[PDB]
């Protein structure tokens, strides 16, 4: 049972602050009816520039009912979060905050008296994400899949049952990627990884195509035509590669036109910035299932802020998992990524 | 025992043709005596503009079809191509009487090309086929393969002489524009397991988008002189140091061409780190598939092949380093001296018999 009250868990990040706190339902205390009416006000105020509708209701949480809330708000507006904690009296706002994230650090550095207690990332990642799916999306899927995976421009999103997780293949994609084997909610490691993430995506994209933002890199590719600057099979044998029954629209090499200076010439930034999205996913499905098949898992999610702009790197992914797997293995993922490490530090 | 004399085998590329050839050592007929001194003439011909290379590769006394003799690499453009096959014709080679068969990109095109000007069939051999035979036949008969000791340190890493007598298992990676990764466990069992398709042809084509540079030779010199560091990010640059909890040095990349996101990075980065970046991205991932494929098969014997390993000994000590690094000193990467010659030792293993 956490000391102070509110109960509450952020995730730093160097913009944004994700935070889970928990609403009591069960009250009979002026004092706490006050406390849970400042949360609110503090909500609406923090938010003031979906995230609602991820609530989870009447859950039970450390003995007591009540809703679990999730918000985001700039890492700018840290400060005044602090201070209403203080003018409202929040105890848990006094002692030392606890908090993950890698604008951690740097926050306790800008911020008066505060100590701030650092939680490991990934730590916060596992615990959490295996809380949210344990007490399921408000009876509802907490995690999902995209039905028909092979084709990406009809594939649909579909619930998938993750009832016990166990054992389960992590895979966390941020600016690189970390890959977690999960045996229980304490049994996990980290058994590999890529330093070809979403850093190497943007960076790219900010390369080859001058972009200036994730969201801007990621629109260019959904506009863009990869096969313009890979080397499919096809180009290669004038079809599929027979002998090892390659199909011909397989990719051959990814870039690989771009060695041909007329290809270059013609090649636009949209199918640049496409290539590098389809490069990198294609590299991250095949990375994740010799993985999966190595750990004997069967089960592979995919979280990270790599995810979280367009459905478009999932729905690639998922394509990546079921070609390298032959259809075995599909591509999983959750309603509340990028939550996790907030409720995991809640947890905590 | 191949039909024709004398034995050879050729692999067609766009531009060149690399060929093999088999010098036998105890002749009788004057017919073969003949022969012999024709494939001299034919040799010197050819490559009268890597031709003093070729000739250091030429394997002395060894037993080929029961027969001892020597076996000859050369390389020529395709243009020479029909005179070599006139040359045979004229001197009496049965080798190349009826059917011709050759592998190589460039071997239809040849098909086309000569129908034109001679009756000659083509049949086709696949190229992974060849490689495989012609690794494995090579690998039988100094040291012809090796690896670099002390592979953690690319800078100071030295080629040492490899015993590989025990051939299988075997996990062949091919690098190419693309990678193909085999798994042999006899002469005639073996399978394309997987790939990737970030390979040689990802390297040059983002080296020339990045680098403007318009050869692979341009390229991986650009990357010699080059500090991927300033284009990758670190996991020190997020940890300020090593990622104690999960054992991840500082200086492992975590992000390749993560440090590139900020414009102060993208100003003062060179081509030349470019460059290198590139290569280094691309030769850790295969040392990554490589290692979980070996892992996964269950074979710790990994050699590493391909033309994309021919114009630099940079590439082949990353991806030392890099396998090294993956399978935390357990697995030694291997290369061969006759890299560039199994596909043609493979079609002349191939002969119509
Ligand atoms: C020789 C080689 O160095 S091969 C590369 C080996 N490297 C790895 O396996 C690390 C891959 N990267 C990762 O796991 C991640 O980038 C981490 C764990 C270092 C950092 O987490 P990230 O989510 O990428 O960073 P974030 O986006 O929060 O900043
Ligand atoms: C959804 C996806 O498509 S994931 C990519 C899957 N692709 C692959 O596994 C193919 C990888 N590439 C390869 O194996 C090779 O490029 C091949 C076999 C097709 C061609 O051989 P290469 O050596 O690249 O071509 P070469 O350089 O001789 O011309």
């Amino acid at each position: 049972v956490p000391r102070g009250s509110p109960w509450f868990g952020m995730d730093i990040g160097g913009t944004l602050v994700k935070l889970s706190y928990f609403e009591p339902i069960d009250i009979t205390a002026e004092e706490e009816q006050e406390e849970v009416e400042s949360l609110k006000s503090i909500r609406k105020y923090l938010t003031s520039n979906r995230d609602v509708h991820l609530e989870l209701k009447d859950l039970t949480l450390f003995g007591r009912r009540g809703n679990l809330h999730f918000i985001r708000f700039p890492t700018q507006d840290l400060p005044t979060f602090i201070q209403m904690g203080r003018d409202k009296n929040f105890s848990t706002l006094q002692t030392v905050l606890c908090a993950t994230g890698g604008g951690a650090y740097k926050f306790e550095k800008d911020f008066g008296n505060l100590h701030l207690h650092k939680l490991d990332e990934l730590d916060c990642l596992v615990k959490g994400l295996l809380y949210i799916d344990s007490v399921s999306f408000n009876g509802q899927a907490e995690c999902y899949y995209f039905a028909n995976a092979s084709e990406p421009e009809r594939c649909q999103k579909m619930p998938f049952n993750l009832d016990d997780p166990y054992p389960l293949l992590v895979v966390n994609i941020g600016s690189g990627v970390s890959i977690l084997a999960v045996h229980s909610k304490d049994n996990y490691k980290r058994v590999t990884g890529t330093s070809l993430g979403g850093g190497t995506f943007l960076g790219l994209c900010s390369l080859l195509t001058g972009c200036e933002s994730f969201e801007e890199a990621l629109e260019m590719a959904s506009k863009g035509d990869s096969t313009q600057a890979d080397k499919l099979v096809r180009d290669i044998y004038g079809g599929d590669y027979e002998r090892f029954g390659l199909p011909g629209w397989a990719v051959a090499s990814s870039f690989g036109n771009m060695i041909y200076k007329e290809k270059r010439e013609s090649v636009s930034k949209e199918d640049l910035a496409r290539a590098t999205l389809v490069t990198i996913t294609n590299n991250i499905g095949s990375v994740a299932r010799m993985c999966a098949v190595n750990e004997k898992i069967n089960r592979v999610v995919f979280v990270g802020n790599f995810l979280r702009v367009n459905t478009l790197s999932m729905k690639l992914l998922a394509y990546a998992l079921d070609y390298w797997s032959k259809g075995q293995l599909k591509a999983l993922f959750l309603e509340h990524e990028g939550y996790f490490g907030a409720v995991g530090a809640l947890l905590g």
